[PDB]
């Protein structure tokens, strides 16, 4: 191997959250190597009951978030193991050449292959299996896709000349869920990807989601997994969609700096209510929280995020502020 | 109460028209006092006599446009009369805390409330109703929903040093409306808001609407209702879209300065054929007027435009420019 | 005629080629002159066989791209043939006056018009057909839409003090398509447009597209038709979509400058994955060849790309980076 860079194995975490890294970082270009190993499983998606057919990276929807800088080069080892049913690759929209990678990584099951591309555009990107013609949009809407992050040596700005630095960071992928019903109106189940096919596709192609869902299923990041913060923390909000548009929203909070189209060589835009996602993209978003207590994330088409899946919340610590917000009167008779 | 500024009732005009109001000013901050009284009543929203139980802030679609500068406290009087059936709240996308001011709000049939917020975000913002869960997106896209200007206290400028002011301003709300149809594809009518509720939410999570309209009927800015203005005059356009996204474009005009995610922190865009505004959203585009005549001002989906009821029209007036624009040669046999 | 300026003739050429022209000049204003030759016709669109009753400009969907200079003005002949079935006319987003110039240009068969605008606004540019109400959106989704740039007359710039010039420049016309069904769910084929309309207007309210196509047809982009490039080569890649969304991506490069909007007045953003281009718009994007072989140019709704006709390739040629990207180990058994 021609290339005589220092390499580091960096160990993946499950989303939403993200493994530990430097914003700005005095090291040089090196070899990151990650490791990604293909999971076709059968998952429960909604509050009801129903099944689907999934296909992973690691074994989560989204698929994890790697971090890099710019000028690194990412060595990625993906394995298809043999318990699995079809062949599966691997497309960076970070990276330059062979429609992504997707033409130098094609394995069966029982197969591996290790990539390597450079890091040259700073920003998040999507990452998505594309088999070839019909399989491609198929994969990636039965969960084949994440995203990574390529972070500035320097850190993140403001393009006002002023440093950003966020105290933490959370990954929120969405998914657009295609599943066939029966002539009654019922949810159907199948045992195998395979056997799912022909009643999926036919349902894909008159654009129509049944579900739409953040980290792989409806309540996800709810409950005992809501995100938390403290007020005062600046908290970065990644977020990807690899196949259909999206508009997040934080209620009751903004988007103090917004990269929409997500991409760190254009300065943000500031002081948000919405902003919009383009299918094929991840986007991202920092907030410094000022008000505790809950916060709803969702798509702000309403009945997406209500009714199809589609809303996260925050639990946010802290002590309220009267002057940005207050109840002057109480619900009362009216006079 | 802690708060020890001067206090100030504005009286609210129904759409498209907006409350008179400063750009540039002299004055500090202060309190200022709006009312909104909820009605819930049945509407007629084409030509055919179609029917739909509406739910609206203050007897419109859209709810009136609020106009207060950076700095302000909002203090608003929410009343649900006795004659309603129903819970409602209301949520500023220009507010910090609490669900924009949704989790202090709620209030029942016979009750009032009075929330207030700081105006620390400048630009155009949405303002609904969110009672909880299925009940968002259904008071949303029954039309609770309206917007809010946050103006700079020096008034708006173009990025590069110079003063932008506007002559007059119209708000256009757009409204996604589902009406649905029986067996033979007549549409429904019912007697209440609860009884039309059932088959009005199978239809929403289905995503495509039967209607698309400003001002809450197709046609409502048009003929005796068309908007106005002169050859040489500053025209503000605020649009709002509170669930679904909309492509605003001025058929034989541009957008000379546009914020298309509508918030006055960042430069306007210039010179543009058509914009977007994300679904949850509003944002804004000015136009000088340089020619008399028709306009159309559309979402340019043309299939929703021209057939599902979104477009309004100018009527302009003054001398016609045949440097800009003539007819060389009149229809003619072709040679 | 008041103008004295000089004329000159421009022959089109058909998409996605585009007519001989300058970026930067040392040319004034003059009277650039068009003709376009209104066609309808039954055109085959997909693998399969389905037909389709087209409109069109010049013969071609999209109508052809004509290519101008700021100051320019813009003197068209517009003509609908004897045998030709109904009335068109022409919208020029580009144009400033009588709705694009539709108000002036309204012609039967038999008849020809000739419509002159000046070139006030930089940018890429819609035109369509817009005969009035109902007909504005068949007329256009039946393939009647194409468009114009109006280039600075110093060419193109960074927004940085930098210029940039392109080796080569395709225009990318993409067209929803609207053909019914039976009630065993087999495409219907008709015997002229008249006889397509009731049918058609009825599915194209339900707002689904069947087809999603790049120049008129599936795979018309590819094969032997495929784009050309070679490593080194800076291209600019015009995209339209004269009635809805569409989010462009290259996959295995970038968008190393990109105009989502379209308009010359504001800087492009950089290193973009994928971009938007509203329904009602063209926009464009230029990106420098770094790696050989093959590319796909897709919508990233990857369901339209690969299963409703929304691909394009580039065959681009030259030496393979192995710095890069590289094939680090070939597919092997898992130890
Ligand atoms: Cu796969
Ligand atoms: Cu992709
Ligand atoms: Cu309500
Ligand atoms: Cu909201
Ligand atoms: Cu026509
Ligand atoms: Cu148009």
């Amino acid at each position: 191997d021609d290339l005589k860079l220092p390499r580091q194995k960096v160990e993946l975490v499950a989303p939403p959250f993200v493994h530990a890294h430097e914003q700005a970082t005095k090291q040089g270009p090196k070899i990151v190597e990650f490791k990604l190993t293909i999971e076709e499983k059968k998952v429960v998606i909604d509050e009801k009951g129903t099944t689907f057919q999934a296909m992973t990276f690691n074994g989560s929807m989204p698929g994890p978030l790697m971090v890099v800088h710019e000028g690194d080069y990412v060595e990625t080892t993906l394995v298809n193991p043999a318990t699995n049913t079809m062949p599966h690759n691997i497309d960076f929209h970070s990276a330059t050449g062979a429609l992504g990678g997707g033409a130098l990584t094609l394995i069966n099951p029982g197969e591996q292959v290790v990539l390597r591309w450079k890091a040259t555009k700073t920003g998040v990107f999507v990452y998505h299996c594309a088999p070839g013609g019909p399989m491609i949009p198929w994969h990636v809407v039965s969960g084949m896709n994440g995203a990574v992050m390529v972070l500035p040596r320097d850190g993140l700005n403001d393009g006002k000349g002023h440093a950003l630095k966020y105290d933490k960071v959370y990954y929120v992928g969405e998914q657009d869920m295609y599943v066939p019903r029966d002539e009654k109106g019922n949810f159907k189940s199948y045992d195998s990807p395979g056997e799912a096919f022909t009643d999926t596709e036919e349902m894909m192609k008159k654009l129509i989601p049944s579900h739409v869902v953040f980290n792989g299923k409806v309540g996800a990041l709810t409950g005992k997994n809501a995100l938390t913060a403290n007020v005062g923390e600046n908290v970065l909000i990644v977020h990807s969609q690899a196949n259909r548009d999206s508009r997040p929203h934080l209620i009751g909070g903004h988007g103090d700096y917004v990269w929409e189209t997500g991409k760190f060589g254009n300065a943000p835009e500031v002081g948000l209510e919405t902003w919009f996602i383009r299918g094929g993209s991840a986007g991202a978003a920092m907030y410094k929280f000022m008000q505790p207590g809950i916060y709803a994330y969702v798509t702000h088409n309403l009945i997406e995020a209500a009714d199809l899946g589609a809303t996260a919340h925050f639990k946010v610590e802290g002590k309220w502020n009267d002057d940005l917000m207050t109840q002057v009167k109480a619900p009362a008779e009216i006079p």
